[PDB]
């Protein structure tokens, strides 16, 4: 299995999520960052895995659910068995990425990417090893109710630059918005 990752958008005031979507209008080329950044693999004969807890997976439109051309793997322990169109269920962040190396799974996963919510994210940040974050920065303030838990800067390095990574300001429906990756290794 290749690199953990968490992927996420985040207003200045910290928010994720309202209702249970996102606190801003829908940003479609956002959206599409996302699916590349999730979906590209570099290894040949793999595809990557998103890990997200339920009520994210309940927040995609179930149009777009499983997210394509990716492994999605839901975390619960109320659910007995994977949602429908979910392809794995597990009870725990460790278990899940324990399951990436059973045998089904082991040559299958290139990267895992974390895709949310806020436990989840606050987990796999304190998670001890390598870890990237892939933080696009809402340049304005949205009622939420669903926050991104604090980034420690003292151990999350933000990268000066990153290949296939925009480094200017994008602008979608009046919401200026910019990339940064951060990497950690602990
Ligand atoms: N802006 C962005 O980038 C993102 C926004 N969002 C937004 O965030 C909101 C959803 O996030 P949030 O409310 O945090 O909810 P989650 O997606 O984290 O779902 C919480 C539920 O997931 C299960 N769960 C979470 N973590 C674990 C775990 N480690 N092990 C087992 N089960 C777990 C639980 O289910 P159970 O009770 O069944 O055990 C829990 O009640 C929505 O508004 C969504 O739109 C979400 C992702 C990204
Ligand atoms: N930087 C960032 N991180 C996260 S982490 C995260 C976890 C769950 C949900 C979201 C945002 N909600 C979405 C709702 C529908 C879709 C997508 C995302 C992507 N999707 C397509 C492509 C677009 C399409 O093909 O129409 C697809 O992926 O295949 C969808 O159809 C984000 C989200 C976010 O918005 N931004």
């Amino acid at each position: 299995v290749g690199s953990l990752n968490c992927i996420v958008a985040v207003s200045q005031n910290m928010g994720i999520g309202k209702n249970g979507d996102l606190p801003w209008p829908p940003l479609r080329n956002e959206f599409r960052y996302f699916q590349r950044m999730t979906t590209t693999s570099s290894v040949e004969g793999k595809q990557n895995l998103v890990i997200m807890g339920k009520k994210t997976w309940f927040s995609i439109p179930e149009k777009n659910r499983p997210l394509k051309g990716r492994i999605n793997l839901v975390l619960s322990r109320e659910l007995k068995e994977p949602p429908q169109g979910a392809h794995f269920l597990s009870r725990s962040l460790d278990d899940a990425l324990k399951l990436t190396e059973q045998p089904e799974l082991a040559n299958k996963v290139d990267m895992v990417w974390i895709v949310g919510g806020s436990s989840v994210y606050k987990e796999a940040m304190n998670h001890p090893g390598h870890l990237k974050l892939f933080v696009t920065r809402i340049m304005q303030d949205f009622e939420s109710d669903t926050f991104f838990p604090e980034i420690d800067l003292e151990k999350y390095k933000l990268l000066p630059e990153y290949p296939g990574v925009l480094s200017d300001v994008q602008e979608e429906k009046g919401i200026k918005y910019k990339f940064e990756v951060y990497e950690k290794n602990d």
